């Protein structure tokens, strides 16, 4: 039997109190520090894997393949810690958001989100937006969700709506609802502008697990994860919790290298260190394990 | 006709008094860090290829796919940019070795580099390195030199050794020796252990434009860029760059969000400015040029 | 002096005499087995593509890596022989359009069209078709043209109209103009009709180098290269000129599989004929002047 | 529950009495059209993705990468039947033979088989083919069993050896056994060298299920279905069995094109046929049933 983390959070999105909380990941790296500063869940930002795996702008540049390799591979960095990924719009119709759905399933993936925009998507905290009809955007959520019950797929169907921007409040939540009726999971309205409109969303759809993107001097006043717990909500995302920190920091460092002529990192960052952070030792033993012999001896000085 | 930027960074390793200064990258975001600080040469480093791409170790896990992929979009970013990328081991025997040079040439790669060690290979700073025979080795920095010329390329080719470690200073010469007259355009000593042994490979292959590697806290002691200038190399690379200081600001970006639940990013840091970083204005310009409308009154909040 | 298809096609249309026959393949043995056949151009047939790569119809399932991947490596079987690639809809608005003709440019590719449905588009022979307004898709044609000269690239761009179907000949003609007014290098009228609107059509554009797509069975009457070229016309493409009979070839040999329970597939296809098929003799060679010893003896036996 | 064909499979495997007849496919088309032609097994043939996904000969040019993505899209078709993939010798050291053995159990891949090759590998009929060494290749073995298990996959690790041409008879089944005995489930004599031979490894090696590579025109009789079922094989493949009949009409094809002028295809195969051939009424039911429109009218011409 194999095992899936769609399962567990499936579990966890089922009880009312438990509260996930999911900071933003883009590559094999941020996956691996915030594992091992101890977070029990990831979010797979679509911006994040532009800006990594094209060097791009959050755009509707990612193609699937693009999203599904990553995505997959940081599910498997620890498959038992859920992982939330970013699916944008769901790379086609119907035909294609099912691919995605079998495919993110198949890769360990244990949520997405779809949202209403149209395939030429842009990041949410962005203006000028341009969205799908409700009809066409039902029917995605709807093939979403009619994908994942026909090979029996847990995985946890995230319907975000980006409308509260171009069409006001009430329209959104139109929508939202529309997306409940075609069976999604968790609600996701893409940047809440206040917290009369957090409180105000969660009481309109109550009872329906909901999900705050906070991503900070956008749209969205800062909530704290734990205010948000306390809110109502049941997951909070942040998106750019790795993604600003490194831009600042190589920044730094690219300008400090070019006035100085060679790096300086700390005495800490060795090799071996900078390899521990990516598994060095437990792929070690996975050859130590099966009769092989090439690290044999370790691997320092 | 389309441009390369091999035939700069040939036509710069020919004027003796150039001397070529390229940071690591390992993703986009990196790469286009590097660039927006001024360096006039990118390093894609393997290790960081492995790292961001899988979040694994530097152990053979990249596939020549990973790695071309990778080198091609970096190398396009800005494509006057001269970028020299890792080629670990050409990635089989010659077959291999040949179609890893063609797809690095049409993909815009500047240069590369391959080693002497068994395809399933390790980082250079590591103990244990397992390398194959002088002749096998010869055969893999042949067939890049014959497969470029085959295509009209002007492509860099790199002989890399990783020989000191296990078969010693002299013997590591006598392969850079092999690989100068097998056609190769640089030599790569590997893990040069002091500055004894800088000025003195030099010497033993004086004519010959050589790279330093110039990883901290390995094998070799900090030379800065001007002293290897000084010394008579052609290139000097710095793989951790932007790795090492990103894995420090992520584990402490973490560290914190798990004590304070939310990020708290400097102001600075909206969404816009963090696409502007990674081409938001020049894809907001096709667009509009071509003509579009998508992106009409920016996008800014 | 790296070189490229691109600019022998673009030569060849250049003197309206010359014509091209161009066959459909769409993976690496129809590519060989044509080139063997000693045809002078490919046409890589996107339907094609999604029913090797894929096992799927041609409904817009192929993403940009799909068809890169596709048309780099059948570029590149004999980088002498133009491959005629088919772009669909260019994978997004602008942006996408430019990756588009950016990759393909580098990967070696001779030409490719655009065409003028939704990004889930179908097979230009099927009903149905879903079509964007014109303005729209001049902003494709228009980005390719830009996306060619920015980077210097040859390439032919290729404008196509499935319009006929939905909206009548006249449309047609008005979005193609729109398209050779936009720089456009060959007009594509997807499925006429009738010999006389094949006439008719040539002398509406005349001047400009028009391709006949001939697919057989759905919407086309059957006209052949000899017809085609004294109809007017400056390229000829048939899509299914491999696959067809590769269906119909395989459907019998698998029902002889199932009843006889061995293939009995003729003295002659040996491992080392079909592998022969696929550059054997080539790539040992490779080997052999690098070389190794490897194919020291050589395969047979 | 999401469920593999890997588990109908290892359990057909104990029963004695299961015979499975696999037809090799190497791109979606040659998949489809086993399966309608009605197959309850497929193989990917390692070749054959060389040829079709590259251009290629069978030499190691295949990646990890590239493999997986053929047996992905192959399990998948049709996904209760059990798909039996090449891995040809685990794309590198343990820490690879277990990213290999990881990726075909998530994409549904019923099967593969791990040979005893240098990285750098050939046919197994071809000659010249140089080979790693029997702890080197345990390790192999050893790395696909413990990946396996390390995540609960039913996926059968089929062990290969290609020590027969180079190392003889003997050594060659030295191999497969040093190879059941680190756990692995199917064996492989590639290259059988006579019938007698097919006969006497069954025989050798009693206990363990076994596969016949019933690749024509090489090293190996030819033997067929019904006949190494008696014998007492388990399972039957034939690698080039969509691969050679394509290359064949094709090279005919060409040679009509140029005499023709166009292609002169049966009245039958319409756009439509060939679409439906890659399964066109199941994509359009699928929309359909999401609240899609696409297709409305249905796609056949007017
Ligand atoms: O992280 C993302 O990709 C995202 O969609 O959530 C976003 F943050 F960019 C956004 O659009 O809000
Ligand atoms: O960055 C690399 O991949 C490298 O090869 O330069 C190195 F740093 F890892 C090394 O092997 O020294
Ligand atoms: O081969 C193709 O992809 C094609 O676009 O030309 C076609 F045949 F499918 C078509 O749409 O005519
Ligand atoms: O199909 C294959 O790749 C194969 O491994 O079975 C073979 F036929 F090439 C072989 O090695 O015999
Ligand atoms: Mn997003
Ligand atoms: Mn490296
Ligand atoms: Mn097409
Ligand atoms: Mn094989």
């Amino acid at each position: 039997p194999m095992v899936t983390a769609a399962t567990s959070l499936r579990r966890a999105l089922e009880n009312p109190d438990s509260f996930i909380v999911a900071p933003g990941v883009y590559d094999g790296l941020s996956a691996r520090v915030a594992l091992s500063a101890g977070f029990d869940a990831l979010y797979m930002t679509g911006a994040g894997t532009a800006a990594s795996v094209h060097g791009q702008a959050d755009l509707g540049i990612c193609t699937l393949n693009d999203m599904r390799a990553n995505a997959e591979m940081i599910s498997n960095i620890s498959p038992s810690t859920p992982v939330i990924a970013d699916a944008d719009t769901g790379y086609g119709g119907p035909i294609m958001v099912a691919r995605t759905t079998e495919q993110y399933s198949r890769s360990g993936v244990a949520a997405f989100h779809i949202e209403d925009q149209v395939q030429t998507k842009r990041c949410g905290h962005l203006a000028g937006k341009i969205l799908v009809d409700t009809d066409t955007y039902v029917t995605r959520i709807r093939a979403a969700v009619q994908a994942r019950q026909r090979i029996g797929s847990d995985i946890v169907v995230i319907a975000r709506t980006d409308s509260l921007q171009t069409h006001g409040y009430e329209e959104s939540v139109a929508r939202l609802r529309a997306a409940r009726d075609a069976g999604a999971d968790v609600g996701f309205l893409e940047g809440i502008t206040s917290r009369e409109m957090a409180r105000q969303v969660i009481q309109d759809l109550a009872g329906w697990p909901l999900l705050l993107n906070m991503v900070e001097h956008g749209a969205t006043p800062s909530i704290s994860a734990a205010e948000a717990k306390e809110m109502g909500f049941r997951i909070i995302i942040f998106p750019f919790a790795a993604l600003g920190p490194a831009v600042a920091a190589m920044r730094e460092a690219m300008e400090k290298l070019k006035r100085d002529g060679i790096p300086g990192l700390d005495k800490e960052m060795t090799p071996q260190m900078l390899f521990r952070v990516c598994g060095l030792d437990e792929s070690m033993k996975v050859d130590a394990q099966a009769g092989g012999a090439a690290f044999d001896g370790g691997v320092d000085l």
